[PDB]
């Protein structure tokens, strides 16, 4: 029984924060895709391939993985950068999909494939080789000794598209907003000028966009997600018989640190670990009730966490 | 009384926009073909070209429309066929195209010989494999001409194809030390050879027409007529939802215009329709209405939402 | 009853103009090849040449036409192939045998008649792995893979019996020969006559491949006066074909000599040889044929200002 | 029963000298990693940054031994410049299984050390080097062994010669030692060094090693439970002879090692050559003890003192 | 049943003329090589052919294989030089050997490999790379085939070799000088010591005499005259080559410096016209005189 | 009763000329290895060096002869193997254990005596994956597969007990060492003495493999005298090889000492060392082997006059 777009988006809210508009798009795209497969297209339809456009560490990869998990469907990643002999490496993505699929052809067709850094292969001011991948990987999108047809499998292509923000503004301008508002005005002709071939873009009808993560968002990322850092470490300290408490001032402190390093959410973990290193070290050697992390423990990194006996 | 190429092309200007060079070629090719048939080729023993045609142009340029139109202009039985659907048992499916031509011909052997046959996606069968080529040679037997008892020698063959890679092989030859339109004009039989077509097949397609831009009318037809047309596909999607999906003519035309402005051809049609029906499909399973009507304002402007009838 | 080399050449004169030396070579080569087959080579143990041929001539010189004509004159299954479509594959090794299934198909899958068949490989000069015109490892692979055919090995057919004709332009060949034949301090035709297996070696062909092509035929560059003859003399000459087309229109088509020469000059500047003749004539009569049936005149006269110019329209006589 | 970080560090003190801060870090990272696995969260992957012959490799090996866990090494250099090395990246896995008796579960508990990570960094072949950072990146997360590399601990070692500079260009203020500078290391410093953001984000735990002191080299010859002198004293011991290393001789060995820039790795090769002649004509003699002096090491001219 | 060296040399006399010393060496080298393989082993017995271009180096290698019904494959040392990617092209020689071997691992090991123009790779950094890369083959390492069993024959002209030998042997003719060849002479030439040690057996070919070419047209079982006499024979006509004509053919070959390879191209052009109007006549025999070859003016004699 | 390193080297002097420094290292390494085995390493928990050896010397320097001799002097099962026949396979991982079954074969299938055995791996330098002498992925696979043996794991025999001696020429090693030992702006023998584990690293050997070969012996380029022993003593000595060839012909081949010395001198004059020995013997026996399978005699004797002068033919009985 397929989950409605409402249900898919709801389960995406549990793993990904914000990006509500993109999750609406993905929900529909995904739903329609499998809705199409489960009725054998049409007796005697929509490719529904998706194009993720957002900054690095926005959640592009996370969304793809989550979609597959929520639909108990084989999932495999691949990099456009790593892509004549690579034409026989493009089919490699398929064997990997079969590996995680128990070599079940049918389940392999229901699978999802995420290609990262698509904006990197775009030949714009090696070009001849790069375009070669756009056209070689293009043969996959349509669908062709596994014997599996790639027509059935859903393709999700993610990319940062740094220069895309510019080409859009050069078009949308008038006479004389923010990146989020600009990426909404994105059109397939903007991707053309960016470096993507018309035949490739025509194979990616569904276009999703991810907004710039807020500083406050990072704080949410540390708390709200089911696998949020704080929850992960509270679980660790929990099997030690100790309660771990993160003061709001400390969480904000962590976000600020992450912004100063321009590492976004990816740099969150490396900050928390270093802040809890000493504590976890001499933790199994003590006997206290709970440990409370304050701002002074994070930003300054001088004072140790409060210990409650 | 046969229509002059001047008259033929002139009638092609009414169904097809632009493509003036291709229509001139088709006009002469067609005219010569029937001019040869209506004089019994040549008494005794004299040579005469087959006059078969090879349409080379992007998807939604007017290839198919041109073929259909030609037949209507000459009140001649017309039948289509896809090169992709064409195996050894398909060799007996190649003759199927003939029985279909006879069906629309009222089973009149003579009028069937005057008939026109359009084969789409020829560029697809090019082995560049053992089976695909098998069709090139199996269908090759038709071009020459052999229990209908009808000879396919008389019937005109028009092969349409996009030839995506053809634009490259030509540039690798014509180079020295322009646009696709200028490059496709330099097309030579040897370019199709390297592309995947066998020499014996190309030699059977002497007349080569080339289309450049797209045809607004065909783009509209592509959204409707095809068995797997976008509208029909989405009407099927909305149908298993208990809802009827209606595309107003203004909306379809609106969709074509968008596609032309983006120069993405027919390939860019879907991406336009999807974006227009995104919101609707999202909160569709959560509603309870009879049908949804897509107007022009929903496509071009994309501002208003589709009309909902309960 | 096999045709003597005399008869073979004579019939080649009806389809090809000039290249007399080449036609004499092909005549002997072809005759000997089948003369060998129709006597079962040699009983017990004896030697016999493979008799495979290597056509060397400019593009549109008649290489292909010669190969085709040879087959028609001997009512023998004929099939073409491009050496370019072969290079760069080990999966093409199973595509090299494809040429055989083609030969069978046109031969009514007849095993013996397929063995009598003729195979023409075009653009052999393109696969040669050499520093000239810089994949090599893959190209040579074909010289050796297709080499397995030349000798002869689920059709069950042996390619030992079938005649192989390999055509090519060999653009750089004219140079390597001159770097050898030179003395201390003529034309391409005279130079291509001095051709030697070692010249092809330096060009890019492997020794084992050349040794399988003993018979070497050389084609001259079609003369402008020859091209003029091609447009007129042949029974299926272009002018005659187009005069026939204009004829069922009730109109007489006249090609002025100044126009025919103009056509030849156009063909030479394009180096397309005779193969480029049609494409020039068509474009010159294009406009005319378009609005021809719409008119009611007596005859149309093609002048030199209509061909090379492509400007002034053909003279119309009412 | 898992050993506390205290216990892990204690056993590390026995095989490795100094680097107390690094051993504290590794102890935690390791403890947490397995603490996480044994309860069915943080990846806890580690990045060792220290000079050549500082103890990076030794730390990795020791950690595994102390935890009776399958261990395997690999060189990041042998990886770069290939798409066929992507299938060589999984090779590291098959080898981990070989030493694991092909037990999928114990293979997941295993530890993997990648040396010379600083070498693959494409920074001021590049396109190929980065390819490994991302190819080996797929391992870090975890994916016909059927084993998932999500469970296995990854330890990436490197010298990072240029890292000392990029850190100084950031930490500077307006107008200390490498040890103090490597402490100020941040993921953004590695970014500028040539590492991709997605790779560094997979190596959260960062351990920094100091340059082994020349006097530390002397300690390396004495203090460790498996110190060279203790090894050779044992060898000489089952001969009925007592081996005595004079302090002047131990310092002499250290100096030799420094002039050769071979660090601690070059210690053995020096001691062996110094005791080579003695061990040869040892079992043929009958004395009480042999005393190695400086004259026997540096000059190598004089033989070791023999007491009967 | 292995053929004795006597027998091997004998069958070599039928395809190659002169070079009797080289054929005795190759005969022993080959015999021992397979005598070793058929008893499960010892010497590598790899061979180094040293002779001018068109002396018969290649022909000797090919003939040896045919006489022993063993897979044979050629290769050019020049196409190898200047690459580390050619290190994976050195294995190509093996896959080719397997191709002609029907992919039979065992028969591929019995195979023979001839590398031409070895003297060309002699150094520079890239060229030496092949000497050491192709060196790994000589010893013998997804075919799974070991190149230890396969016999290697390395041919070369060694233009400068005649000089280095003279600078040493000094205190006759090239033939006498190439006999005094020593591994140290190849060292100074450009070959690495480790490569030469892998080529123990050294065969030296003489420069084919003018008169030798004459023999080349007659003596060999597949001599041109015999081939064309057979061609004219299935026409009912007897073909006779005058001695003055054969000598005339040899001279032509020398003036063109094409050696024996240029023999055919000379005979063909001389008998071209005759073969053209041969099947159209009815005579007893055709005689080829010198006037028909050298001058190419007069037509061959026709006896009815 | 184990022989002292003194006694071991002394008996090595009877089968090998020169290479005294190498023989001293081998004597100590070997002695220690078995000294450790015969005392069951160490009761409870104590450390002990594996004591595996790495022979580095030119071809025909006696690397193989030293290995074989060591086994004979200690009445211990010995087996050879070529690292070259191993590379390029995962199925060779099951061929790596083959070396063990061969060791058992010569050991009468006695597990214990098999553990005391010695294994010599030749041409180790060949498997090294490096830019020098350009498969790599496959070669390394053996370094790590054979690596599993060094440590020690249907035999049930543990390869931990058996001594491993890996020989190789290491042609490029002489260069990498010079690029390191250099100072600002001697001979190979002096250069190979400066050898370090890091030099083998850059050469193509993995760190984990080298750490398993603690003992490193270096051989010099042999003198003209040693050549005579190389022609006779080694298991696969040329004379034995050709005596075997002549043997399957029903004929006995005898090399007079005067001839053997004659061969050495020839090789010495050409300065090709031991590598040039074969090319000399072949040329001297060429004619004989040619018309040999065609005759019917008892034995052929090679004298000095047949080698040096090359004028007179070998004696036929």
């Amino acid at each position: 029984a397929l989950p409605t777009p409402h249900e898919i988006r709801n389960h995406l809210d549990d793993y990904v924060i914000g990006q509500e508009q993109a999750k609406k798009v993905l929900a529909v795209a995904v739903y329609n895709h499998y809705k199409r497969l489960r009725n054998g297209d049409t007796s005697n339809l929509g490719k529904s391939n998706i194009l993720l456009i957002g900054p690095t560490g926005s959640g592009k990869t996370l969304l793809a993985e989550t979609l597959a998990r929520l639909l108990d469907v084989p999932f495999t990643m691949a990099d456009a950068t790593t892509l004549g002999y690579v034409g026989e490496d493009v089919e490699n993505i398929i064997q990997k999909l079969l590996q995680k699929c128990d070599y079940d052809v049918q389940k392999a067709q229901r699978g999802i494939v995420y290609i990262d850094e698509i904006d990197k292969i775009s030949r714009k001011s090696r070009d001849v080789s790069g375009e070669g991948v756009q056209q070689a990987l293009l043969k996959l999108i349509e669908g062709t000794f596994l014997q599996v047809d790639t027509s059935k499998i859903l393709f999700i292509c993610g990319g940062a598209f740094a220069g895309l923000d510019k080409v859009i503004s050069h078009r949308v301008e008038t006479g004389s907003a923010s990146e989020g508002e600009l990426l909404a005005q994105v059109e397939p002709e903007d991707l053309i000028k960016f470096g993507l071939i018309p035949e490739f873009i025509g194979r990616l009808p569904v276009v999703a966009t991810l907004n710039e993560l807020s500083e406050e968002a990072l704080i949410q990322i540390l708390k709200e997600p089911k696998n949020a850092l704080t929850k992960q470490y509270q679980a660790l300290f929990n099997l030690e018989g100790v309660d771990l408490e993160f003061r709001d001032e400390a969480l904000d402190a962590i976000a600020k640190k992450a912004m100063a390093r321009k590492t976004g959410a990816r740099g969150l973990r490396s900050i928390v670990e270093a802040a809890l290193l000493d504590t976890m070290y001499d933790l199994p050697s003590m006997e206290d009730v709970e440990k409370v992390v304050i701002d002074e423990s994070v930003i300054d990194g001088q004072s140790e966490p409060l210990l409650i006996y």
